[PDB]
């Protein structure tokens, strides 16, 4: 099965790709994690796509395209999680697929408010240690865990990878409504709430 979670900064797609595979075995390939560790890494690919991450600017398709072309898990279900983010990136994963003989089963639509995005972000903590990730007040790190906010969750960087996401998803909205498999989740419910919906979807 191939799942693609789309939705805005902070909507909560990595919870609940997190969540499905540790609990029904996808795999999940977040190409904003995938980015982060290059670039913490210091490798080529980090070093491409730091200046783009810096400023909650979107990577270019090319350069995510060829990443997906390498990270594609061979083996599994899949969950794509901020991936894609413009047509020019959907085309290119509905021909690999197509090419497998494969689809995309479910476009999944995280819908958030930009009050709730902020409010999730600007609250966002990672143990660095595993890449756990926490809210300050909807899940806590436990006591002596700790934490971590990142550099890209500053009221700056969020506001732009917001602007560039209510930008470039719309035409991304109408490619999957046209193929009839996007669903639309409210992502501002609880956690448990939004993985119901999820598993409603899908199952
Ligand atoms: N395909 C692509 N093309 C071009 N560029 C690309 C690209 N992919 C990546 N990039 C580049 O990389 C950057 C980062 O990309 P990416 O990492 O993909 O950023 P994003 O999708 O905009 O959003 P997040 O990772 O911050 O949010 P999320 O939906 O996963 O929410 P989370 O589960 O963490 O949850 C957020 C917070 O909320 C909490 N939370 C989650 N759910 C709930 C809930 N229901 N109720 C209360 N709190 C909740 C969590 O604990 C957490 O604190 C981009 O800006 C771009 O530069
Ligand atoms: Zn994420
Ligand atoms: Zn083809
Ligand atoms: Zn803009
Ligand atoms: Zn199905």
């Amino acid at each position: 099965m191939i799942l693609v979670f789309l939705g805005p900064p902070g909507a909560g797609k990595g919870t609940q790709a997190k969540r499905l595979a540790k609990e029904k075995g996808f795999v999940h390939i977040s190409t904003g994690d995938i980015l982060r560790e290059a670039v913490q890494k210091g490798t080529p690919l980090g070093k491409k796509a730091k200046e783009y991450m810096e400023r909650g600017e979107l990577v270019p398709d090319d350069l995510i395209i060829a990443l997906i072309e390498e990270v594609f898990p061979k083996h599994g279900n899949v969950i794509f999680d901020g991936f894609p983010r413009t047509v020019k990136q959907a085309e290119a994963l509905d021909e690999m697929l197509e090419k497998k003989g494969l689809k995309v089963d479910h476009v999944l639509l995280f819908e958030v408010p930009d009050e709730v995005v902020i409010e999730r972000l600007s609250g966002r903590r990672i143990n660095p240690e595993t890449g756990e990730v926490y809210h300050v007040k909807y899940n806590p790190p436990p006591p002596g865990v700790k934490v971590i906010q990142r550099e890209d969750d500053k009221p700056e960087v969020i506001k732009k990878r917001l602007e560039v996401y209510r930008e470039q998803t719309a035409p991304l909205i109408e490619y999957y409504k046209k193929k009839g498999i996007l669903r639309i989740i409210d992502a501002s419910k609880p956690v448990e709430e939004v993985y119901r919906q999820v598993l409603e979807v899908i199952g």
